[PDB]
Parts: structure tokens; sequence; C-alpha cells
């Protein structure tokens, strides 16, 4: 089997991308944030504390003839930015772009933190990291991809995120028309439950390539590119007036600047992030200070190749027995 679904930025900054997902019978379509950095499929629901719902579409398991309570199962998750959600668990039929999994764990939120309440366009998350990170207790649950994997034509999914534009998640096949050149595959460590790999280095703008190993994760659920403070400083040093602001929470730069590109290495290949992809616009409406799309990972503990990086590439998440990641230019 295969599936293919369009993913759409939630706003003009590409802060996150949402993909329609059919849950239950008859289908209840929710727009979920596909997150290769986590492993829970959770949704706003009829059980979510009413004061914490602000315009999201909710899943109502009582209206699904295929929903079953996963008796005694609870979940609770906290994300890298401090946001969180928790609740109980149903199993139900979940379909993405024509690909159907029966008995998928659908984690129904009883509580969500403020950032989720404020994102009226995100109805939940669909985790695509390794199932070892799934938070359901006492019986850990598999991701949608893990459940679908054996049925797929090939045990892969691909992320083709757009720049200020829709993109595509495909399951079970590689769309050879969606990228230029060849896909360079690179080894993955699953030891932390992530799509964790080692970039071979970087370049800033037209500069030469700096060969250096950068261990990080391919995370569609993170907006920005988080890299070691050394690399990030070398990038922003090329932008007149750019500096790290403690009050703002990262590097800012004059909105009057044109940004240099940033290249990252995948083996001997190179992915070039255009400078415009690193511009996240005014820190507040009307400000002439703009927020940078490349930020330091120093306080995070791990480097994160988030959407800023991934949207410059066609990315293959190869879930074969030995997982790998593929990157192609596009
Ligand atoms: C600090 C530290 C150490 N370590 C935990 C960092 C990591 N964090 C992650 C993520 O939790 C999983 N991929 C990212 C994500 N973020 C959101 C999100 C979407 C909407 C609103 C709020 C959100 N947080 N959805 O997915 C964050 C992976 S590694």
């Amino acid at each position: 089997s295969t599936g293919s679904a369009t993913t759409t930025p939630i706003d003009s900054l590409d802060d996150a991308y949402i993909t329609p997902v059919q849950i239950g019978t008859p289908a209840q379509t929710l727009n979920l944030d596909f997150d290769t950095g986590s492993s829970d499929l959770w949704v706003f629901s009829s059980e979510t504390t009413a004061s914490e719902v602000d315009g999201q579409t909710i899943y109502t398991p009582s209206k699904s003839t295929t929903a079953k309570l996963l008796s005694g199962a609870t979940w609770s998750i906290s994300y890298g930015d401090g946001s969180s959600s928790s609740g109980d668990v149903y199993t139900d039929t979940v379909s993405v772009g024509g690909l159907t999994v029966t008995g998928q764990a659908v984690e129904s939120a009883k509580k969500v933190s403020s950032s989720f309440t404020e994102d009226s366009t995100i109805d939940g998350l669909l985790g695509l990291a390794f199932s070892t990170l799934n938070t359901v207790s006492p019986t850990q649950q598999k991701t949608f991809f893990d459940n679908a994997k054996a049925s797929l034509d090939s045990p892969v999914f691909t992320a083709d995120l757009g720049y200020h534009a829709p993109g595509t998640y495909n399951f079970g096949f590689i769309d050879t028309t969606a990228y230029t050149g060849s896909i360079t595959y690179t080894a993955v460590s699953t030891k932390q439950g992530f799509w964790e790999w080692t970039s071979t280095g970087y370049a800033v703008g037209s500069g030469t390539f700096k060969s250096t190993s950068i261990d990080g994760i391919a995370d569609t659920g993170t907006t920005l590119l988080y890299l070691p403070a050394t690399v990030v400083s070398a990038y922003w040093a090329q932008v007149s007036g750019a500096k790290s602001s403690s009050s703002v929470g990262g590097y800012v730069f004059p909105c009057s600047a044109t940004l240099p590109s940033f290249t990252f290495g995948v083996g001997s290949a190179r992915i070039v992030i255009p400078g415009d992809y690193i511009d996240f616009g005014p820190i507040s409406t009307g400000s002439s200070s703009c927020f940078g799309g490349i930020q330091s990972s120093a306080g995070i503990g791990i480097n994160i190749f988030g959407d800023v990086a991934l949207k410059a590439a066609f990315v293959v998440f190869n879930g074969a027995t030995t997982p790998t990641l593929g990157f192609a230019s596009k």
C-alpha cells in the first residue's frame, strides 16, 4: 500500500505544517502536525478541558463506530519548548492520504498547554519518530508509520516540505519526480528514539565548506534549525547588525538585511538552504528586528534539523531493518 497527503503551513512564517488525517468511522478529519521528533498520535477531543479548546477540530470517539477505549491507558508528553498534553487512549481507524491503519492508538487529550490552545490550526500531533518514545502507559503504542510499515510497498515515508507553500508526505514509495539529482542516504542512530544522523559539515553563503561532524535529528515538528553555538555564530557574523538577544530568545537581525544561504553536508553531498528560508520576519508586528531561522542548540542538548533545513530538501525516512535518512536537493 501507499499513501500521499498534502501538508500546509499554518501561517506565513512556516511555523508548522498541518496534514489532514481521517480518524474513525465515519471519518473525522483532523489537521495534525506530523512530527518526526516524537512518537505519539494525540488529538484535541470531546474530552479536552473546554477552556483549553479554542477553535480546534475535535475527535469525538463516541461518534466513531470503530473506536475502542484502550482500557487503563494514559499518556503524557512534554515537548522541547515546554508545551505539554495528556489524556487517555482509544484505538481507531486512522487514514493518511489513502493509507489506512486499523487499531491505531489515538491519544485523546484531556489537557493541553497554552501553546496548543493558542494554535487554533493544529488539531493534534502525529508522531513519526521511533515507537520507543511513545508515552502511552502501561502498554507502549506504535506510531502510525510503525503500524503501517509491513503493509507498505517499501518501509519508508518522505517529507517534502514547502517554503511558504504546501508540500507532501508520502508513505510507502519514493516520488522520483519530487527531487533533483540523487538522494544521498546517511546512517541513522535510533538509540535516542529519533531520526538521528551526523551531518558532515557546513558552509555559509558562498564560503568554503567546513568539514565537521554535526550529530542531530531530522525533526519535522521543529520550526527552526538548531546547531552548535560555534556554527550559529559563524553564520550570523556574516549579517551586519545580527546579534543574540536574551530578551527575544535567540539571534535577531535587521529586517533590512538580505541573508546568506546556509549549506549542510549529507555525506559528500550538500543541501543549500536559501537565505530567505532563514528569515522569520519581525519579532513583533512593525518591528525592524527580524528573528533568525538558525539558532543555537546549546541549551537543548541536541542539534535539530527542523523545518528550516528539511524544507530545503526532499527527505526520505527509511524505516528498513537498518533505518537510514536520505536527502536530495529539489
Ligand atoms: C529541550 C530539550 C531536549 N529535547 C526534548 C529537545 C527535543 N524536542 C523535540 C520535540 O518535542 C519533538 N519535535 C518537536 C515538536 N514541537 C512541536 C510543537 C508543535 C506545536 C506547538 C508546540 C510544540 N512543541 N511539535 O513537535 C519538539 C524533539 S527533541
